[PDB]
C-alpha cells in the first residue's frame, strides 16, 4: 500500500498514468498521479467521497479500482486500478479510419451490450473513457451532449450510448458541426446519416432509437437487452 512496492513501466496518459507493476507478485496495473499540493481541506473532503464511491464499484464491464497510496513527500496521491491491456475504443476508432476497414458488427454488439449493462449498474462516456481487455471485454472509466442536457435523467446515457455505438459504426459522431450553435442546432433538428450498408437493419434501429430527441422514446436499458440481436457470447466472458 505504498508507492514503493510498484515499479513504474511507462506513462500513458497525462492527473497522469503511469502503467505500473508490483513486485510482490509482478502485476499489471496502473495508477493516476493526482497532486493535491494545491488543494485545501475543501478538495479532501469531495476527492475522499469520489475515493469511497470509485473503490466500492466492482463489476466485469467497469475498469475496476484497488487500492490508494500517498507519498506527503511528494503530495501526489495515486489511484490505482486495473490495466485494460487492449486500450480505449478512441485507438480502435483511430486505427479503423487509418486502415479503411470497418468494426465487426459483432464487436458493436459486444460493445452495446457490455456498456449497457455498465449503465444497469451505474443505475442501480467518450471513446476515450472505454477500454478493452486481452479478450476484447468492454471496459467503462473515467458531440455527445444530450437534447434534454441542452433544453439529466437515465435516458441521457442511453443517448451517449446511442452517439458512441454510431461512432463505432460510422468511423464518426453521428452529428458533425464546426460551431456549438450549430451541433446544438444539428441535434434539435435530430437528424443523421444511417450507419454504413454493411450493418444490419437491427443494429441500425437499436442505434436511431437510442438517439431520439424524446426521452420518452429511447430503449430503457432492459428494452436493448430484451433485442434479440443481443446474443450470450456478446457478454463479458472471463
Ligand atoms: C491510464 C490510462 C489507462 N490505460 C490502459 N491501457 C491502455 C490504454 C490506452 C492505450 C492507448 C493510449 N491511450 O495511448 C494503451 C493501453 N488501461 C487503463 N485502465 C485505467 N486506466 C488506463
Amino acid at each position: 500500500s505504498r508507492a514503493e512496492d510498484y515499479e513504474v513501466l511507462y506513462t500513458i496518459g497525462t492527473g497522469r498514468c503511469q502503467k505500473i507493476r508490483r513486485k510482490s507478485d509482478g502485476k499489471i496495473l496502473v495508477w493516476k498521479e493526482l497532486d493535491y499540493g494545491s488543494m485545501t481541506e475543501a478538495e479532501k473532503q469531495m476527492l475522499v467521497s469520489e475515493v469511497n464511491l470509485l473503490r466500492e464499484l466492482k463489476h466485469p464491464n467497469i475498469v475496476r479500482y484497488y487500492d490508494r497510496i500517498i507519498d506527503r513527500t511528494n503530495t501526489t496521491l495515486y489511484i490505482v486500478m486495473e490495466y485494460c491491456e487492449g486500450g480505449d475504443l478512441a485507438s480502435v476508432i483511430t486505427k479503423g479510419t487509418k486502415e479503411r476497414q470497418y468494426l465487426d458488427e459483432e464487436f458493436v454488439l459486444r460493445v452495446m451490450t457490455q456498456l449497457t449493462l455498465a449503465l444497469k449498474e451505474c443505475h442501480r462516456l467518450k471513446p476515450a473513457n472505454v477500454f478493452l481487455d486481452g479478450k476484447q471485454n468492454v471496459k467503462l472509466g473515467d458531440y455527445y451532449m444530450s437534447p434534454e442536457q441542452m433544453n439529466y435523467n437515465e435516458k441521457s446515457d442511453i443517448w451517449s450510448l446511442g452517439c458512441l455505438l454510431y461512432e463505432l459504426c460510422a468511423l464518426m459522431p453521428p452529428f458533425t458541426a464546426f460551431s456549438q450553435k450549430e451541433l446544438a442546432g444539428k441535434i434539435r433538428e435530430g437528424k443523421f446519416r444511417r450507419i454504413p450498408y454493411r450493418y444490419s437493419d437491427e443494429l441500425n434501429e437499436i442505434i436511431t432509437r437510442m438517439l431520439n430527441l424524446k426521452d420518452y422514446h429511447r430503449p430503457s436499458v432492459e428494452e436493448i437487452l430484451e433485442n434479440p440481436l443481443i446474443l450470450e457470447h456478446h457478454h463479458h466472458h472471463h
